[PDB]
DNA sequence: CTGACTCGCA
DNA sequence: ATGCGAGTCAGGC
């Protein structure tokens, strides 16, 4: 049966109570400079729907929106906050965000709309957004009658669900995680997204020019070596040319056919000259289509800025994700790709890019959580952890560690953090499973505390049904009891990795909140631009670099206190590339 | 429109 | 071995 509400033609005082469920609807997935199609408010006085032209033009309403003492409960308040920023309107006083609450209670649910969150509490008097708006090509805002009832039902749901969600969060000891970490961070991400990052489009276009020429050369060279033309981008056509036409050996298969992944090609390289060209082609083509053309597609023509959207409620570990564009995977490892960063510049004249990154935060977190004496001492001495690991597992002095030994000790450390497995390590190191197992065994002999932790955390995941992070984020692992070896092992690796990756996420998130409070107290113009898992990227006047050099690392290093120190490196320059 | 396969990042 | 997003090709509606 329909839900009662007032389809208001003008704003009234009772619509401005100091407590309400608020819905500021933005249907476009990318909410930057997007339309607000309707507004719903549910409070002690009733349910109301307001047309955006009316509400957002009303001084009383706008003032109410910006009054921190007028508390609002919402779902994805960041979306509304940013769409409002583009309209020059400030949203304050959001005390409860149902999206973030749902995400903390169970990130596996994949809650993406009010209906999904409401179902967690057997509340179903609200439709999924997709049912109301449609899929993609068929997506669209419905007529006012249907739209208004949908927004009211969502507001009503939020109004009703706040208490039960807060109660369960309290029981989980996650109440502060929502109120003191995720919600305040939400506002910071909103500012970051709205500010955006300036892009030197001319530079990108220059690079695209050079790429197009080089790509054309390697392309012809490839057909020349294949004795014909084909679509190199087709793992299907390619596999036929390599494994059938040229008779190259098949060392690995995908699931649908031949495997042409870079790791396998590298092994075929010594057989035919075409392999190196295909790898080079893969490289250039990746940069051209994803980082040159792809980036250019989302730069705002007017401001020449890209405005990413940080999905704060998606990952199973507590990390953020970045989209349109993804600014968390801009090339850096290989020089050619690294040059892409020269295109990310400060938004104002005489400003510089400042980047600060935690040094080995995951292994430092592991040292803290496992309380491994050897690992803790290593970081207390600020030793090169990979060289040290090599010394221990290979039983040699620092002078006897060869480049290859460190490389393998490094790979072992990656495995330990990801959830060790002989098969996985063997694959990565291109060695036998028995050999990989021997490495792992030697590792545990040198770091018995880590061995104890891995055994204990898996036992705990089984007993409790989930694992937690330093700040009480949690992840349920039902597969941990599966009788299927593969499924169970995947869950065991997650039990081992999540607390490490997740705790690192908690720490940097708190560093971001602490940093912003510090920047405000100091009245610095510096502001965050991006976060890339273990690093923070800022931009500021050149006159503020010396202050930032001391302030940023300190705040990041002091975000939390562990049994081992946290170490932060930093650099700054004219472009993101130069902030090295 | 959607699942594969690929590769960029931490 | 953790796990994110985007571009490509492919088959399919
Ligand atoms: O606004 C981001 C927020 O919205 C969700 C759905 O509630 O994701 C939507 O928006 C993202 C950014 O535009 C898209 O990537 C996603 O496809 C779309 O459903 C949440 O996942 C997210 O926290
Ligand atoms: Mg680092």
């Amino acid at each position: 049966a329909a839900m009662a509400f007032t389809l208001a033609d003008r704003v009234t005082e009772e619509m401005l109570a100091d407590k309400a469920a608020l819905v500021v609807e933005v249907v476009e997935e990318n909410y930057h400079d997007a339309p607000i199609v309707g507004i719903a408010v549910v409070n002690e006085h009733g349910r109301f729907f307001l047309r955006p032209e009316t509400a957002l033009a009303d001084p009383q309403f706008v003032a109410w929106l910006g009054d921190e003492t007028k508390k609002k409960s919402m779902f994805d308040s960041k979306r509304a906050a940013v769409a409002l920023k583009w309209k020059g309107i400030e949203l304050c006083g959001v005390s409860f965000d149902l999206l973030l609450a749902a995400y903390l209670l169970d990130p596996a649910q994949g809650v993406d709309d009010v209906a999904a969150a409401a179902k967690m509490k057997q509340y179903e008097a609200v439709r999924p957004d997709e049912a109301v708006y449609g899929k993609g090509a068929k997506r669209a805002v419905p007529d006012e009658p249907v739209l208004a009832e949908h927004l009211v039902r969502k507001a009503a749901a939020i109004w009703e669900l706040e208490r039960p969600f807060l109660d369960e969060l309290r029981r989980n000891e996650q109440d502060r995680l929502l109120v003191e970490l995720e919600q305040p961070l939400s506002s910071i991400l909103a500012e970051m997204e709205f500010a955006g990052v300036k892009v030197d489009t001319k530079r990108l276009e220059q690079m695209g020019k050079e790429l197009a020429e080089q790509l054309g050369t390697v392309e012809q060279r490839i057909y020349e070596l294949a004795g014909q033309e084909f679509n190199i981008n087709s793992p299907k056509q390619l596999g036929v040319i390599l494994f059938e036409k040229l008779q190259l050996p098949v060392l690995k298969k995908t699931k649908t056919g031949y495997s042409t992944s870079a790791d396998v090609l590298e092994k075929l390289a010594p057989y035919h000259e075409i392999v190196e060209n295909i790898l080079h082609y893969r490289q250039l083509g990746k940069l051209q289509s994803t980082y040159i053309e792809g980036l250019l597609k989302v730069v705002r023509p007017d401001t020449k800025k890209v405005h990413t959207i940080f999905n704060q409620a998606l990952t199973q570990t507590g990390r953020l994700s970045s989209t349109e564009p993804n600014l968390q995977n801009i090339p850096i490892r290989l020089e050619e790709g690294r040059k892409i960063r020269q295109a990310f510049v400060p938004s104002e004249s005489d400003w510089l890019i400042f980047a600060a990154d935690y040094s080995q935060i995951e292994l430092r977190v592991l040292a803290h959580i496992a309380e491994d004496d050897n690992l803790m001492e290593a970081f207390r001495r600020d030793l090169d952890i990979h060289t040290k690991t090599a010394m221990d597992i290979f039983q040699v002095s620092e002078d006897e560690v060869t480049p290859n030994m460190r490389r393998q000790a490094k790979a072992v450390n990656f495995g330990i953090v990801y959830g060790i497995s002989d098969y996985g390590l063997a694959q990565n190191l291109n060695i036998s499973r028995k050999e990989a197992a021997e490495f792992i065994e030697r590792y545990f002999e040198s770091f018995p505390g880590v061995k104890r932790y891995m055994e204990n955390i898996v036992q705990e995941a089984k007993q409790k049904g989930y694992v937690t992070t330093l700040l009480h984020r949690r992840r349920y692992l039902p597969d941990i009891t599966s009788r299927n070896f593969n499924v169970r092992s995947f869950a065991e690796r997650m039990a081992m990795n999540t607390p490490i990756q997740g705790s690192a996420a908690d720490i940097i998130k708190k560093a971001m909140i602490d940093l912003n409070a510090r920047l405000k107290e100091e009245r610095l113009q510096a502001h965050l631009l991006l976060q890339v898992h273990d690093e923070l990227i800022l931009e500021a006047p050149k006159e503020e670099m010396e202050r930032l050099c001391r302030l940023v690392p300190e705040v990041m290093e002091q975000a939390v206190t562990l049994r081992v120190p946290l170490k932060v490196d930093y650099h700054y320059g004219s472009t993101w590339y130069d902030a090295k």
